[PDB]
């Protein structure tokens, strides 16, 4: 494999893979829909309140040493670039756009062909989103179960497009029901590399063989739900189908599972966090906040501090948070 | 009934109801999605591109005696008020922009309440659209088939949103399903009065009965797709299924038919006509545009005279474009 520039691209332009530093992988300044923050900005208060809540939160986050966040909001997780660029300067914290397609695609999306596809994450990537310049850093794809037509032509775009230039691709899965397996497949018979690939969401499931098997196969694994639980919610039916009844701890656990494996530079960590929400119940956010007041510093504070106590070396979390986002951003093109 | 000041917001500001003149009251600028046009403006050949469409096209209709068209496009349409104001000033054509929902909302849509999405289409109506101050002078809403336990929630909330603010209420129907019933149940169960509701693509059916029923409570009947006709197409499946393969003589005739049965007040006419079309099929654009080179000036050029001929007086004719969408359009509030 080569590379195209040994440099990564974020919302205030590129930088170079030693000043990504500490990277949370799978993270959302707000959860929405395409056009949703725009039209119908007091959803969230107002924009400046999103705005604000966005730069506090991301303070925090780089006080406990987050220096990147990777913002996997895609065209239909409603992301806005300008505000992606507006909180990322005010909060001095880097962040990675994306394209491609989450799991809410609009008609105009979903009648497109694999090749009309294909060239939009191609222009998001080399001409920029929109008319701002900023380029996307990564691909981001979405399944839930089985693979319906249309998510199986956006993988095979996503995988053509990551060919082209280097950039990665991540993605959300149902962990339970092993959608890995079946991306995996879509991916490889594009020819891409799973070295390219973090199968995100994974710590939703407890099945390590599934996960292992995933790793060794050599795809990146996406432990980016670790504050995710509804335990003590188990009254609120909306809260406890979206954030799960396993404990913190049960996830970072996998974390560790993973490193006794031998598969430690194959562990990408997140929180999956948001400062807005508005493609679910309303309020949401508020009950999430409440069950993880750290927002997406809560890695750091402490995941990171459960696993050095459990036995994990200091180093290896380094390596974790350090060395393989760094790896797995850095454009690569495969060997020709 | 009672006025709010007997004017008709447009993408330029209020005018006076003698200022709109000439109205088609079921267009489009553009058929998109929310986002889609600002992401992936290429789809078009370009924004630039497509304004220039859109500016000819309403010049030709100006031409033809055109004063006003009423853009029904809703946010999840795509609607881009941006572009409605920009073509509506370069082409010296009034443009009234509609607030309300199609049927292809997101998930930030899908999710809310019928108090959440009333707050919304008031947003849109009192506030403005975005932050452009400019004001939606209509509510779209839709159905095809029976309403889905969301659609029920779109319609109630159109209704509470017309009740408030006097702004009239225009739909989507599958005529031939009589859809038209449904949604006059739930909007009178609202205690909306249906002189402010127009049943919109009522030529796509052939059930008078169906017709002249609703129009006897006192509904306004939507003649809005005349051009629309596959004829000759028969090889394309996808056109043949969005245009019918009913000429445009045929529901243009609708229109006289209605007229004999005393409902000549009634009645809206217009072309259902776009200048851009992403939430199809590629290259319908150009399909449409073969089948109907006249684009929205098709009224005006081929109907009128049409109907003209058949022995429909020219007066009862202006009564038509000029009278009934003046009294449609203007914000009218139940009696005190
Ligand atoms: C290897 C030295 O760690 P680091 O480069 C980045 C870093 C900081 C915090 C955590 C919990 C992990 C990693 O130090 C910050 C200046
Ligand atoms: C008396 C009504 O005519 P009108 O106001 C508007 C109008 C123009 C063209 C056609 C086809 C019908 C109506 O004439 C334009 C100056
Ligand atoms: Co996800
Ligand atoms: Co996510
Ligand atoms: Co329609
Ligand atoms: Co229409």
């Amino acid at each position: 494999s080569i590379g195209t520039g040994d440099r990564i691209n974020t919302v205030r332009g590129p930088i170079t893979i030693s000043e990504a530093g500490f990277t949370l992988t799978h993270e959302h300044i707000c959860g929405s829909s395409a056009g949703f923050l725009r039209a119908w900005p007091e959803f969230f208060g107002s924009r400046k309140a999103l705005a604000e809540k966005a730069v506090r939160g991301l303070r925090r986050a780089r006080a406990a040493g987050v220096r990147t966040i990777v913002d996997v909001s895609t065209f239909d997780i409603g992301r806005d670039v300008s505000l992606l660029a507006e909180v990322s300067r005010a909060a001095d914290v880097h962040i990675v756009a994306a394209t491609g397609l989450w799991f809410d695609p609009p008609l105009s999306m979903r009648l497109r062909s694999v090749e009309e596809l294909t060239q939009f994450f191609l222009r998001e990537i080399q001409y920029g989103i929109e008319d701002t310049g900023i380029r996307a850093g990564i691909i981001k794809v979405a399944t839930t179960g089985k693979a319906t037509p249309f998510q199986e032509l956006v993988l095979k775009a996503a995988a053509r497009a990551s060919l082209a230039t280097g950039v990665p691709v991540t993605t959300h899965t149902a962990a339970s029901q092993r959608d890995g397996e079946q991306q995996a497949a879509i991916f490889e018979s594009e020819g891409l590399s799973p070295s390219r690939v973090c199968i995100g969401h994974s710590d939703d499931t407890d099945d390590l063989s599934y996960l292992t098997a995933l790793a060794a196969r050599g795809y990146l694994i996406g432990l980016d739900r670790i504050p995710f639980s509804a335990i003590g919610l188990e009254d609120n039916a909306s809260a406890s189908a979206l954030l799960g009844i396993r404990s913190w701890q049960t996830r970072a656990l996998l974390i560790k599972a993973l490193i006794d494996q031998g598969y430690m530079k194959q562990i990408l960590v997140s929180n999956d966090w948001l400062f807005g929400f508005s493609s679910y119940v309303t309020n949401i956010m508020d009950v999430m906040d409440r069950v993880n007041p750290d927002g997406m510093a809560f890695i750091p504070l402490r995941v990171i501090p459960f696993l050095r106590e459990k036995g994990v070396p200091q180093e290896t979390l380094a390596g974790i948070t350090v060395t393989n986002p760094a790896r797995f951003l850095s454009p690569t093109l495969r060997a020709s």
